[PDB]
């Protein structure tokens, strides 16, 4: 109901935790689990890679269709892009529905 | 200069003519040339074929470009469309200059 | 009109970038993105290996041409040599155009 495709296998949940290295034991055995651990985090890199399957279109449409379009008025900022700060931004909601099809 | 391509061999002239059917000759032998027809002509149909090759843009290009689209605004009389009388007329000039290329 | 090569495809431009290494995030969730990061630069070297394609000349000229030369006379510093602070510097733009050709 939020839109877009309902799965029921849909592409499965990728879990990742650092493992747990601890500080220095007493030098006697104690029963009790590990408090202690040393302070780390992890980084790296991510690609996902999909496949889209399309589906052209064949309208027999004389006139021209509405379309998505850049506005050539100028402006301080150019959409879809950083500011001055180095901070992108997205400055509206673009669906997907732009084409048109008869009933 | 009027735009377009420069061709030293273009598409050939194609020139057509209805032949002359005369009207009765005087029965006796007159070297003028025939003055009189048979008022005439001719009507059917014409078919152009052109195939033409096509440039596809390999653009690297971020942000959304701008591209020749209908407005959506309700008018009385859709554009490139026929009227009431059943007259067909163009509302502007489209030009083919709307994706963009670096120098 | 800087003078040389007009190339319709020329060598690419070569980009290079350090990887963003962030600092610790916090413990909790931030949608917010990094901000901070690992202070780090990078170094190494770079090695262009240009072939030159040449022309040679063919005049039956009789006299001595005109050719570049240093000038033989002392000085404090040999031309385009370093100096005693290690600077290394030019003195003059050399040309290209010493051997002559009729036209």
């Amino acid at each position: 109901l939020m839109g877009g495709f309902g799965l029921k296998h849909p592409p499965p949940q990728i879990l990742i935790k650092n493992t747990p290295v601890p500080a220095n034991p007493s030098t006697t055995f104690s029963a009790a689990k590990f408090a202690s651990f040393i302070t780390q985090y992890s980084t790296g890199q991510v690609s996902v890679e999909i496949e889209w399957e399309l589906q052209k279109e064949n309208s027999k449409r004389w006139n021209p269709e509405i379309q998505y379009t850049s506005n050539y008025n100028k402006s301080v900022n150019v959409d879809f892009t950083v500011d001055t700060n180095g901070v992108y931004s997205e400055p509206r909601p673009i669906g997907t529905r732009y084409l048109t099809r008869n009933l």
